[PDB]
């Protein structure tokens, strides 16, 4: 082997997060919303949209837009007007400093400097560029000019579970190798004024938040040097059954403008439980220990909406507890794409260290990392905690 | 390991290729392009045209767009008008159905059910969607809803050795993996009228021409059963020094918009030399045979122009047959972004046979795939070849 490999698995050695420092509380956002874009007369589109957010299970959000962005750039408060010139010039340029800021998070905690990174995935729904967000964020970084780089593009809400997918056979194939992965998603790219023949952009407009969250992922650890929190073990993709034209997402002129054709938390609620019971029967085949019990896993589950929790939790009898961490970045943050499971699985280390309990995954060993989007695409993703002291 | 690994070298276990059926020569091209963009008039910008093409040592290209398009389409014709959902329309559907004619001659060729295939690496420079052109591949081919996919967008020129690089670790870090490797590129993307403001745009209207290419790459060939072709032995990426902004790609309302900022080939050829002895260095180390000399190494060079290829066998001192697989394909189809480095690949193996050489490289051991695009990135492979009956 002319390229030595590693030996252990794929290992979570750090995370930071960033998110915008403007922040609009849910229970103003009707109000900013629907005046931001000249859209108050629209009496009953405006009691839609209440209801949605009184629905959505988001308290606040942090957004790159803000007020005074907006009234200087109209065409981002119109509704389909040309403005993809306008959302690419910033987001080509904020997505990647945003992406700086978790990235620089999560080499401070690993401690090691930055040249000992050797591959960078960065994934992104926001904005294209050639070169790319990879490129501009290793250079915002100052990292090594070989290093190895990989841009995901118009991933969308799955790209989460992508990103480790990949990172994965990055680290466990090439001996020394350190992958700094980093998601970075802000909603400028698809912010649009409110219109009664679009109600999918509402939903985003309810849901969609910013941030950015990174990873140090490498095989092998070096013992008393770099910490491990979160192993890869397992991976998997599926596209859900009859579920053609489920989400859709196309970069127009306009801007990106996502449509919804079918009933994602019915499709991905009645199809989760054959695909995590197969993953578990491929992680533990019998020949041998069974599987853990669903309520003995810990879970990193993209809420995509608050009905899709409802409707997982519902069909697979998860006891209450079990999406609370990913409830709780739901609650604070909103969805924020492919970025959302590296935030809930920072809530869940940190929960775990904080209250003292046995490892990284809120006392269990094994857990799950879904990512649902455009496909209907859902990556799984099995997990091994870390015991703490 | 929950998920066994695999142990040989990733390898080249067939190759297939598509273009679109109109071809367009090159002696025509001037009339033809400046005919359809009703720009015969512009007499020094013709003239001007005319002489990059005598120069772009290219003999004929395969074009998706046609006179009957593009009498049409006419906002593709002029130069500077919105065109991108138009653009996006085409791209969106053709570029996975030709990586589908690809890829229906490479399973042919490897001969295993279309249901072997685990993973799906598909990357493209003309157009972005979700899902992505990978979803879309998958689907045209009836894969197993299960597959492993990855689109790499808005990649460019260094995009074959990106999608080899990517391969490696997917196939030898997963026992059992079978690769399939898509690269499809249609200039409708960026085919726009001429303009004396961006002569940038009449090289790519020199050089650029349409393709897909596909590999199936795994690791332990099936002894009598799979054929490797060629091994995929050592990666390295390199963002070129004081090259920023050489190349720059922007997706823009007016389509996709190339600008060079700086000298291409003397970027290259002045700090590819340095790439290459480190890379062979580190493919054999002293301690043990010595790197084989650049003359007994086999050569994939991705044709960005001819001055980039002229210029590197300057410097590197190559003896004159050593490009000759590399100027055969750019002679034939021009420069087809990320495809074109797999179509050499395929035109070296297809050479080699016919002529019984000892060798899939034409009768050397070892070899070099290099791509290089926006960054200034410069992608290496070292290679191995498979010796022939």
């Amino acid at each position: 082997r002319k390229m030595e490999r590693a030996e252990g698995p794929a290992s979570v050695l750090a995370i930071g997060t960033a998110v915008p420092p403007n922040v609009v509380y849910q229970k103003d956002y009707p109000d900013f919303y629907f005046g931001v874009t000249n859209s108050n007369h629209k009496t009953e589109l405006k009691d839609k949209f209440q209801r949605m957010c009184d629905k959505s299970c988001v308290s606040k959000r942090h957004l790159y837009l803000t007020e005074e962005i907006l009234k200087a750039n109209p065409s981002l408060c119109a509704y389909w007007e040309p403005s993809l010139d306008l959302r690419q010039d910033i987001v080509v340029v904020e997505v990647p400093k945003l992406g700086k800021q978790a990235a620089s998070a999560a080499i401070k905690e690993w401690g090691q400097p930055k040249s000992k990174i050797t591959h960078l995935i960065f994934c992104t729904t926001s904005g294209v560029d050639m070169p790319g967000a990879d490129w501009a964020l290793a250079k915002l970084l100052g990292l090594r000019s070989s290093v190895k780089r990989l841009v995901l593009y118009m991933q969308g809400c799955y790209g989460g579970g992508t990103v480790l997918r990949i990172a994965k056979d990055l680290a466990e194939n090439n001996k020394g190798a350190r992958v700094l992965v980093v998601c970075s998603e802000i909603t400028a790219i698809t912010f649009r004024g409110p219109s009664d023949t679009h109600l999918d952009s509402l939903v985003g407009q309810a849901l969609f938040g910013d941030g950015a969250s990174a990873l140090i992922v490498g095989s092998d650890p070096v013992p008393a040097v770099e910490r491990a929190w979160f192993e890869l073990h397992w991976t998997g993709s599926d596209i859900l059954p009859n579920s053609d034209g489920a989400i859709d997402g196309h970069l127009k002129e306009v801007g990106l403008t996502f449509h919804l054709m079918k009933d994602v938390p019915a499709i991905i609620s009645k199809n989760i439980g054959g695909i995590l019971k197969d993953a578990l029967a491929k992680v533990f085949p019998a020949a041998a220990p069974p599987p853990p019990t669903y309520n003995d896993l810990f879970w990193i589950t993209h809420p995509g909406g608050p009905a899709i929790l409802d409707q997982v939790e519902d069909r697979l009898g998860l006891r209450k507890d079990k999406l609370a961490s990913t409830r709780a970045v739901l609650d604070q943050f909103g969805n924020m794409s492919s970025a959302t499971v590296l935030f809930i699985m920072d809530e869940m280390r940190k929960r775990s260290v904080e209250q003292q309990l046995g490892t990284t995954g809120e006392g269990h060993e094994w857990g799950l990392l879904l990512g649902f989007g455009p496909g209907l695409t859902c990556e799984t993703v099995v997990l091994r905690s870390v015991p703490l002291v």
